[PDB]
């Protein structure tokens, strides 16, 4: 019968076009019929069972059923075997593992349910089973980590979407709970249907990927008047479904404890409440998989999007103590700041000046102002037109807006910072089938989650950010094998082929071993020389004119010299490089606003007689004299020190074009700076790989195990705005700046096309591992 929602309640196929629907997200559509909350939303006598209810009659307008033939029709209660049939609780039943599926006949796959939690700190896992036993039992017993990194801004939006798509908010769109395209000169927001056109949509989401594969998926959504429980026993009752009606992938989602986190904040007693009624609904969910057999056979992710900071209306910042006027520009205010301006014609609009005016003006100043550009490359945003010029990166704990009147204390906790803020790491737990025994991970990020679960349910992943095979140690059996990228460009291993004479480059000058783990492969069409030194390996670049990489291990007990006063401006031809290929001073010297730089410092020379190769041209590259500051101060103090606390480290050095900040390697068309009058260009960043070994009891050339590594990725910036206390000595700022701008591996071989640990005695997958690890400093 059309026309209502009897024997259609939270149908699979819904349409608006046809009929009325009676699905799950009928209510955010508003279009149910008029018996959906009569017939669909029963309440009556709760979601537990009890010993009067066992065995009685059969009432069909009960919210769920303690009968006898409700196993058979699919609706009992969660708890109907354990207070009618003496059955335990899954959370009493203790951890067995699970060496295969056992699934009843009918199941092609483990069917995967993903558990979200908006909000769900980190910090709220040390609660232990006293509040949160299924929680805590799911954890022990599956697999686990740490923490898991959200991306950035931290917020639900743009981390539940990444968590569906594996790409960071700039390459999905959903780059805010907020956002302006100015294409489609249109708001999105968290409330509102803005949010349900698709235009503002980008990538594949893992339930269009299951339907595009033949793997049915179902609904991922849930209407909020729904509640949690109604929301399990939907997905079990879609369990009890006929073979190829029955989804094998299904999603539930939980406001909690992002409400009480922000009323309460991440510390308050109430918080206790929220997170009972959390494991409440985790154990109607593995109660009824134990009820219908399939706890044994179900792969359960348990993930969370952000954490909570503590955040009060009297930590909040105003614009209108830094700018002149703030009528002229919108501000998306909150844990982050974007700035754009307010009138589409209003050329007396300059981000110069806003810039200028929110940089290091105050003391104690809690945001710091960049150009989307200049933000931490980790960060990976800025490659979006609805990602304005001008962003505001907040101190954790702390608020901005742009006047005291748009805020008119009503809030306690927040979210939304840099995602290496240790407030804002989030949980993930795997237990099922597929997922290891009692076994804990390294933190990872949520991008390479996307990887998984396609994995899990046998499809081919949309192109995402994630590393597949970063996080194959997560799994009891992996079906994929990565792929290490095969090399491109084969090296020249040139001699010597030319005379000091045949060199006219204006220069002046009065006078294996360093390669760890491999030479790194070259991903792209080029023509690049490896150039062999007794201190350091680098493969030059014919041409950009520089070297690609730059390699050389710093013992823990190597000291540090220094460049005679009458070789401080030395830089010798190479006479294995050809000079139609080589850099030349007069460049330099005719460009008043660039120096230069070497990427192996002169000051880690082994003898004085060596260190002649450091003053070669193709060691160095063109470097403004305010980033020399920080150059300078990395090489001659800090890589020493590296190498003092952790038995030696090898560095890997060498620049980085992004002009189009995207993530990944310019090619020659779009440097849009050279050094003046020359074909040489200048680089946007610097990055260094700084690897030794894991058990630090070895030192770094003679490593037996798994490997120790952190990466930056300087921007190459000609002042040091970016530093209000850059007025004093570099060791007060400069190692503050690195610490901002770390990096992982994955990370520069993405903006270098380069491939590093290619030769390394461990595992790919275990260097897919590394090669993914950020050294958060927190
Ligand atoms: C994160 O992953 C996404 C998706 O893999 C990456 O974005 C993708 O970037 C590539 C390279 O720029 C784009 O490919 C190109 O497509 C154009 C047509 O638009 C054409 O010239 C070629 O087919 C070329 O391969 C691709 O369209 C784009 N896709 C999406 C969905 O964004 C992104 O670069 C990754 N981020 C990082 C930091 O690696
Ligand atoms: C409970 C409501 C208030 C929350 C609104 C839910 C919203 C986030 C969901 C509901 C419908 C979803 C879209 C739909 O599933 C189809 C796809 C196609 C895919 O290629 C891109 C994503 C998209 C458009 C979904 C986006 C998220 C939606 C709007
Ligand atoms: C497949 C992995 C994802 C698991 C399934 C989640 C659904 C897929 C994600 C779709 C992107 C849009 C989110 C869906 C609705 C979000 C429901 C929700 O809980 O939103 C609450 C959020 O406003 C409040 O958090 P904040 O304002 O950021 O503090
Ligand atoms: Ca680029
Ligand atoms: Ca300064
Ligand atoms: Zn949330």
């Amino acid at each position: 019968i059309s026309g209502s929602c009897k024997g259609r309640c939270f149908e699979l196929q819904e349409a608006g076009p046809p009929d009325c629907r009676c699905d799950n997200l009928c209510k955010s559509y508003t279009s149910c019929c008029h018996d959906f909350d009569e017939l669909c939303l029963k309440t009556a006598r709760g979601w537990e069972c009890t010993k009067d209810r066992c065995g009685e009659v059969r009432n069909e307008e009960n919210a769920c059923h303690c009968s006898e033939d409700c196993l058979a029709r699919g609706d009992c209660c969660t708890n109907y075997q354990v207070v009618c049939k003496g059955e335990s609780h899954w959370v009493d039943d203790d951890c067995e593992e699970i060496k295969a599926a056992e699934c009843p006949a009918g199941f092609v796959r483990p069917p995967l349910i993903i558990f979200s939690v908006d909000g769900f700190r980190a910090s709220y896992m040390k609660k232990g089973s006293k509040v949160m036993p299924n929680i805590e039992k799911l954890r022990s017993c599956g697999t686990h980590s740490p923490y898991m990194r959200p991306v950035y801004p931290t917020k639900t939006f743009p981390n539940l979407y990444t968590l569906a798509t594996g790409l960071y908010p700039e390459s999905h769109g959903i780059v805010g709970n907020s956002m302006y395209d100015p294409v489609f000169d249109a708001t999105f927001h968290l409330r509102g249907r803005e949010k349900f056109n698709h235009r503002w949509w980008g990538g594949q989401p893992l339930w269009i990927t299951a339907t595009k594969q033949g793997v049915k998926a179902g609904t991922f959504f849930w209407s909020v008047v729904i509640p949690h429980e109604r929301r399990i026993l939907t997905i079990l009752q879609w369990l009890t479904l006929p073979d190829h009606e029955r989804p094998s992938v299904y999603a539930f989602y939980s406001e909690q404890p992002d409400f009480s986190g922000h009323k309460y904040g991440p510390f308050g007693p109430e918080m206790t409440n929220p997170l009972r009624e959390i494991d409440k609904i985790v154990g109607q969910l593995m109660d009824g998989l134990k009820q219908l057999k399939l706890h044994r056979c179900v792969n359960v992710i348990f993930v969370g999007d952000h954490g909570m900071e503590d955040v009060t209306c009297d930590r909040t910042e105003f614009l209108s103590n830094y700018l002149t006027n703030v009528d002229d520009i919108t501000l998306v205010p909150g844990t982050l700041g974007r700035i754009r301006s307010k009138f589409s014609n209003n050329a007396k609009y300059d981000p110069k000046a806003i810039i200028a005016a929110l940089t290091c003006k105050k003391p104690d100043q809690h945001f710091k102002p960049y150009l989307k550009q200049h933000l931490p490359k980790r960060l990976h945003y800025a490659n979006n037109r609805r990602i304005e010029d001008i962003h505001l990166l907040v101190e954790r704990r702390w608020h901005v807006a742009r006047k005291p009147l748009d805020y008119k204390c009503f809030f306690q906790g927040d979210h939304g910072f840099d995602n290496k803020v240790n407030s804002m790491q989030t949980v993930f737990v795997g237990y099922g089938s597929t997922f290891k025994y009692k076994t804990k991970v390294p933190p990872f990020e949520n991008i390479e989650l996307y990887n998984v679960m396609c994995d899990l349910l046998g499809l081919k992943p949309a192109p995402n950010n994630g590393t597949h095979g970063s996080l194959n140690h997560l799994l009891r059996t992996n079906t994929f094998r990565p792929t290490m990228p095969e090399e491109v460009t084969r090296p020249n291993y040139p001699g010597i082929m030319y005379l000091q004479s045949d060199f006219d480059l204006g220069c002046t000058c009065d006078d294996e071993r360093h390669l760890l783990y491999g030479r790194p492969a070259v991903l792209y069409r080029t023509r690049y020389d490896i150039l062999y030194h007794t201190d350091f390996e680098s493969g030059y670049s014919e041409i950009f004119l520089m070297p690609l990489w730059t390699s050389y291990t710093v013992s823990k007990q190597a000291e540090v010299s220094s460049v005679p006063d009458h070789l401080t401006s030395c830089v010798r031809p190479d006479v294995r490089v050809s000079p139609s290929f080589s850099q030349n001073c007069l460049a330099y010297k005719n460009d008043k606003q660039m120096s230069y730089g070497f990427l192996f410092p002169p000051y880690l020379s082994s003898s004085p007689e060596a260190k002649y190769d450091a003053f070669l041209v193709t060691n160095m590259v063109p470097m403004y004299p305010a980033f020399k500051r920080v150059w300078n101060y990395f090489q001659r103090v800090l890589v020493k020190k590296y190498a003092s606390e952790r038995n030696g480290v090898n560095v890997i050095s060498g620049p980085i074009f992004d002009y189009d900040y995207d993530g990944l390697h310019d090619t020659e068309d779009k440097i849009k700076q050279y050094v003046e009058g020359s074909s040489i260009p200048v680089p946007t960043h610097y990055y260094s790989i700084i690897t030794s070994c894991l058990d630090f009891t070895q030192p770094a050339d003679k490593c037996d195990g798994p490997l120790s590594v952190s990466s930056f990725i300087l921007p190459h910036r000609p002042d040091n705005e970016e530093s209000c206390n850059s007025s004093e000595d570099e060791s007060k700022w400069v190692e503050e700046l690195m610490k901002m701008h770390t990096a992982r591996v994955r990370d520069i071989e993405h903006l270098t096309s380069l491939d590093f640990f290619r030769k390394t005695s461990r595992s790919y997958p275990e260097i897919l591992t590394l090669k993914t690890y950020l050294h958060t400093y927190e």
